[PDB]
C-alpha cells in the first residue's frame, strides 16, 4: 500500500552569478520525487 | 616601515550577459590588495 515515485533524484546546479555585485554563483539543489501511502495499511498506538 | 599585501593580483572574469537585448558578457576585473604605512619613516618638505 506504499509507493515511493523517483523521476530524479538530488541534481545540483550553479549559475545566476552577478559579476555586478561579486557575488558567487547561486547554488541550487532540485529533485522531482512523490509518494504514495494510505490509512488501509495502519494502526496508530498509545504507549 | 612599508609593506605590501597581495591576495589576488589581478583576476579578469565574464559572466552575466543578458541574451534578450543582445549583450555581450559583462567583463569585470578584481584584486584583493592592502597597504601599510606610518609616520615613523617620513618627513615632509616644503620646496
Amino acid at each position: 500500500g506504499f509507493k515511493e515515485l523517483i523521476k530524479r533524484d538530488l541534481t545540483t546546479e550553479v549559475g545566476n552569478a552577478d559579476l555586478s555585485k561579486l557575488v558567487e554563483n547561486q547554488i541550487v539543489g532540485h529533485c522531482y520525487r512523490g509518494a504514495f501511502a494510505a490509512v488501509e495499511e495502519n494502526v496508530q498506538e498509545i504507549s
